């Protein structure tokens, strides 16, 4: 009858009072990220974010959360990608990701840019989000492989991709998961994540403790560069 909290397996959650229909609808609903501190507070309808403003979960009393809005005017809303549209605001960064990772030249030779941690964190920490356009496995497997550098399977029916133009931070920085390079001794894994803005996607989660400024890597789990590194690793 009072405040309800719906946690997702990934650690994120929706919190607020449910209307007479038992649905997350109102101007005071919020999505709280896995750090249980960063939140998007505002207008939600049936659990879907219409207008969320960056805020901080200051504390909770008997399940009732106390939020404090962060200075600024950036607004966020459910903006699930389509087969051709990656985002309504490609240059609006995700606030949780912004405080945890950054892009820089990779430490891996001839590997282009990489993703690095901004902070020291422990095992199982969500660090970045892998958002992108949604296409079928047939389109990916049928088309020229040279176009599958940023493809990541989401589930049995969808593959996420960050198409050429958008692989440049100057054109797209809403999420940065596609910047993590491959390693056979990775410190992260791709994991399912229910994002309030991106919807069902995958995230980059640490497998263990990582230090500030350490490069984040994941095992792609499969190109020539990969074969070369595999032989070297072996
Ligand atoms: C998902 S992107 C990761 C970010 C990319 N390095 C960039 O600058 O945008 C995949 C591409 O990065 C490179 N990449 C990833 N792991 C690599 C590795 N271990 N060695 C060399 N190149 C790598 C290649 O072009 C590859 O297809």
């Amino acid at each position: 009858h009072g405040v309800c909290w719906i946690y997702y397996p990934d650690g994120g959650s929706l919190v607020g009072e449910v209307n007479e229909d038992g649905e997350m609808t109102g101007e005071k609903i919020a999505y709280v990220y896995p750090d249980e501190r960063t939140a998007l507070y505002g207008k939600f309808i049936d659990g879907e974010m219409i207008e969320g403003k960056l805020a901080t979960l200051m504390s909770t009393e008997e399940g009732r959360p106390h939020f404090e809005l962060m200075p600024g005017n950036s607004v966020y809303h459910f903006d699930k990608s389509t087969s051709s549209c990656i985002s309504t605001n490609a240059l609006l960064p995700d606030p949780y990701e912004s405080e945890r990772v950054y892009v820089a030249e990779s430490l891996i030779s001839s590997a282009g840019e990489g993703l690095f941690s901004k902070v020291a964190v422990g095992p199982n920490t969500v660090m970045s989000f892998y958002n992108g356009v949604r296409i079928t496995h047939q389109e990916v497997d049928s088309r020229d492989w040279a176009l599958n550098g940023n493809t990541l399977s989401l589930d049995e029916e969808t593959v996420i991709d960050v198409p050429e133009p958008y692989n440049h931070v100057s054109k797209y920085c809403a999420s940065l998961g596609h910047k993590a390079n491959h390693s056979f001794t990775p410190n992260c894994i791709y994991d399912m994540f229910v994002h309030p803005r991106f919807g069902p996607i995958k995230c980059i989660r640490t497998l263990r403790a990582v230090e500030a400024d350490e490069e984040l890597t994941v095992a792609y789990g499969y190109p020539e560069w990969y074969q070369v590194e595999l032989k070297a690793f072996q």
